[PDB]
DNA sequence: TGGAGAATCCCGGTGCCGAGGCCGCTCAATTGGTCGTAGCAAGCTCTAGCACCGCTTAAACGCACGTACGCGCTGTCCCCCGCGTTTTAACCGCCAAGGGGATTACTCCCTA
């Protein structure tokens, strides 16, 4: 595959970040695009904004290297 | 009585599969101590169970006597058995479905 479409965002960004990795792995060679069908003016928006701010916390809690 | 044949026995061979025995764990039986009680022992009451007597009558019982009903005996038949043919569907195998339930995920708000 080369395209991932989320019909739905999840409350946990790690699960969608895992889901979209399925196409974006050491075997991939085409460009990958991810689309996300956020229906505007709905709680689909708040679900995505909450999931997106969690990803910042999860990036802050890995500010220091694990290398 | 005899006999033929069909039905049941018995003896040996084969297999399979379940019973009897082994092993891990656990959890539920046992050891030891505390505390409440419950039912066991004494003592009192007096309840109603037992025994006896005398009268009444109505229930029991011995016997007369019949006739109503039990049972053996005869006839009939019809309908259920026994056995051969036809047919069906019960049993087995294998796959399918899904349906239920327990675990896991994640928000929201009660309640401590």
């Amino acid at each position: 595959a080369d395209t991932v479409i989320f019909y739905d965002s999840d409350w946990n960004p790690t699960i969608d970040s895992q889901a979209m990795d399925r196409a974006h792995r050491l075997g991939q060679t085409k460009q990958v695009t991810v689309y996300r069908l956020i229906t505007r003016g709905t709680i689909e928006e708040r679900i995505r904004k909450r999931a997106l701010q969690k990803e910042e916390v999860q990036r802050v809690v890995i500010t220091g290297t694990g290398s």
